[PDB]
Parts: structure tokens; sequence; C-alpha cells
């Protein structure tokens, strides 16, 4: 079959806690060994990342980029490496702070009461 193998996955370097401004851009890279190459995944608040919004895109292998970091994005990102020899993860937190943005109050919504005749 396979004579000799790299071994268990080991994250030599990954994402580190960094501060970013609102509507900014925070990048995260996850490095891990293992043959075949380990699969770098992403999870937000213990949930599978939503790689559907233009905001989140994958430029390279394991390299993810999230543009337009909103205040609601303030979460803890974690990397996951799956391999036929083992699996490892990493810790990383991202904070979003508003700066240079004007007051953005809520939208004027009504209780859906009865309409005004006159």
């Amino acid at each position: 079959g396979s004579s000799g193998s790299s071994g268990p996955p080991v994250i030599r370097q990954g994402p580190v806690n960094q501060t970013v401004a609102v509507d900014g851009t925070f990048v995260l890279s996850c490095v891990a060994t293992g043959s075949p190459v380990p699969t770098i995944l992403w999870r937000k608040d213990g949930v599978l990342v939503s790689t559907q919004d233009s905001r989140i895109k994958q430029l390279e292998n394991g390299v993810l980029q999230i543009r337009y970091a909103k205040l609601g994005d303030t979460g803890r990102y974690t990397c996951i490496a799956s391999t036929p020899s083992g699996e490892a993860t990493w810790s990383a937190y991202i904070e979003v702070q508003e700066f240079g943005v004007p007051v953005q109050p809520p939208r004027p919504t009504d209780p859906n009461l009865i309409p005004s005749a006159p």
C-alpha cells in the first residue's frame, strides 16, 4: 500500500488575534502538514462558515479573506485540519471596532397598526 507517510497533522502557524475596523478587511491563514495536504476549514461561533457571500472568498489553499467586516462579524474564528492520519485545530479571535462612520440609527418601522383614512 503506502510505505511510510508524513504522519499526524501539526499546525506550525495559523491565524492570530488581530484588531480590525468596521467595513475593514481581516485575513486569516492556516498552515498544517500532512499528506495529502490538510484541509483548512473555517467556523464562526461554532458554525460552518458561509462561503457564499462575496465578502468571504478563498484566494489560495487554506487562505480566506473577509472584506467589509461589520460589527456583527465580531466573532472567534477557528481553523480545522482534517487528514487520514489525524486532525488538529487552532485558536483565533477577531474584534471589529467602528471608526470614521457617522451615526447609523435604526429604520423607522411601525407596529403595523391600522392605516390613516384622512
